[PDB]
Protein backbone atom coordinates (compact mmCIF):
# COMPACT_ATOMS: atom_id res chain seq x y z
CA UNK A 1 0.00 0.00 0.00
CA UNK A 2 2.86 2.09 0.86
CA UNK A 3 4.14 1.63 -2.62
CA UNK A 4 0.94 2.41 -4.53
CA UNK A 5 -0.06 5.63 -2.04
CA UNK A 6 3.37 6.93 -2.71
CA UNK A 7 3.20 6.55 -6.42
CA UNK A 8 -0.37 8.48 -6.45
CA UNK A 9 0.43 11.04 -4.29
CA UNK A 10 3.47 11.57 -6.57
CA UNK A 11 1.74 12.13 -10.03
CA UNK A 12 -0.77 14.45 -7.82
CA UNK A 13 1.88 16.94 -6.93
CA UNK A 14 3.68 16.89 -10.41
CA UNK A 15 0.19 17.34 -12.32
CA UNK A 16 -0.27 20.43 -9.97
CA UNK A 17 2.95 22.26 -10.42
CA UNK A 18 2.07 22.11 -13.91
CA UNK A 19 -1.67 23.86 -13.12
CA UNK A 20 -0.15 26.31 -11.30
CA UNK A 21 2.13 27.12 -14.26
CA UNK A 22 -0.78 26.94 -16.78
CA UNK A 23 -2.92 29.23 -14.88
CA UNK A 24 -0.15 32.13 -14.26
CA UNK A 25 0.69 32.60 -18.03
CA UNK A 26 -3.17 32.43 -18.90
CA UNK A 27 -3.82 34.77 -16.39
CA UNK A 28 -1.68 37.27 -17.94
CA UNK A 29 -3.26 36.93 -21.17
CA UNK A 30 -6.47 37.52 -19.84
CA UNK A 31 -5.22 40.91 -18.19
CA UNK A 32 -3.40 41.80 -21.39
CA UNK A 33 -6.04 41.44 -24.11
CA UNK A 34 -8.80 42.60 -21.65
CA UNK A 35 -7.22 45.93 -21.49
CA UNK B 1 11.62 23.07 19.62
CA UNK B 2 8.14 23.73 18.69
CA UNK B 3 8.50 26.99 20.28
CA UNK B 4 11.31 28.01 17.69
CA UNK B 5 10.05 26.11 14.65
CA UNK B 6 6.51 27.34 14.72
CA UNK B 7 7.57 30.80 14.66
CA UNK B 8 9.93 30.46 12.28
CA UNK B 9 6.58 28.96 10.18
CA UNK B 10 4.74 31.82 10.82
CA UNK B 11 7.74 34.21 9.37
CA UNK B 12 7.85 31.96 6.74
CA UNK B 13 4.28 32.02 5.68
CA UNK B 14 4.41 36.60 6.29
CA UNK B 15 7.36 37.02 4.11
CA UNK B 16 5.91 34.49 1.51
CA UNK B 17 2.98 37.07 1.66
CA UNK B 18 4.48 39.72 1.19
CA UNK B 19 6.27 38.74 -1.97
CA UNK B 20 3.24 37.73 -3.77
CA UNK B 21 1.58 40.77 -2.95
CA UNK B 22 4.55 42.75 -4.51
CA UNK B 23 4.40 40.40 -7.47
CA UNK B 24 0.90 40.94 -8.04
CA UNK B 25 1.19 45.25 -7.67
CA UNK B 26 4.20 45.00 -9.89
CA UNK B 27 2.09 43.08 -12.69
CA UNK B 28 -0.76 45.23 -12.49
CA UNK B 29 2.18 48.52 -12.86
CA UNK B 30 3.61 46.11 -16.48
CA UNK B 31 0.16 46.02 -17.70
Amino acid sequence: AEMRARERRDRLHEALSVNRSRVNQLEKQIAFCEA
